[PDB]
């Protein structure tokens, strides 16, 4: 019973993406996508031991998490960013659905080197849609951690230097019934950066053990 897309049966992602809007954009519209997953043969797999050191270690890190369970509700997305884009407006969208009524809580650790940095936690209260639930936490604006650490590593001269840094820089996402605190999605995430011709792009891994 592998999975194919980044979702379980109980919590499904529908789409995420971290953007900026300039300020232009009131005018004529646009936004940069730094990155951006979108789900409208089961995924490959990646021991989650390798990326142990990535990540926190006591209390919600990566193996205390992987112990409590359940396996198959954790995932490695890999993203190449679009780093070619001031004074705008940062923002990040999650969206998710789900066969029943739950009420979310959403945890963002941002960790530089493995050690949790910056932490946002959210909550979204289930709305019925289409004979299904969907939860909906839309433009969320931006850590203005990560907004600075955009325009710095934005600013290295050689892209190389840009992965570099990115090798210790990594985000855990935790969603967990609020209620109930069982874990329904967690998602390590890596970065690299993409030859901005290509735009973003990212490739979703099965966590196992
Ligand atoms: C909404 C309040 O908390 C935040 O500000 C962000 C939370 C996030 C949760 N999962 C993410 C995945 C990626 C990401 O940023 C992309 C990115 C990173 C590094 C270089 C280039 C691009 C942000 C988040």
């Amino acid at each position: 019973w592998q999975a194919r897309g980044l979702g379980t049966a109980r919590l499904q992602l529908v789409e995420f993406s971290a953007f900026v809007e300039p300020p232009d954009a009131v005018d004529s519209y646009q936004r940069h996508l730094f990155v951006h997953i979108s789900q409208h043969p089961p995924l490959e797999s990646v021991d989650v031991r390798q990326i142990y050191d990535k990540f926190p270690e006591k209390k919600g890190g990566l193996r205390e998490l992987y112990d409590r369970g359940p396996p198959h509700a954790f995932f490695l997305v890999k993203f190449w960013a679009d780093l070619n884009w001031s004074g705008g407006f940062y923002g990040v969208s999650s969206q998710y659905e789900s066969l029943e009524h739950m009420t979310l809580t959403c945890s963002s650790k941002v960790c530089s080197f493995g050690k949790q940095v910056v932490e946002k936690v959210e909550t979204e209260r289930a709305q019925l849609e289409d004979g299904r639930f969907v939860y909906r936490l839309l433009r969320s604006p931006m850590c203005e951690y990560l907004v600075n650490f955009l325009h710095k590593l934005r600013q290295l001269p050689e892209r190389y230097m840009m992965n570099s840094v990115l090798e210790n820089f990594t985000i855990l996402q935790v969603v967990t019934n609020r209620d109930t605190q069982e874990l329904l999605l967690c998602t390590a995430y890596v970065f690299e950066v993409s030859t901005s011709e290509r735009g973003a792009q990212h490739h979703i891994y099965r966590l196992v053990r």
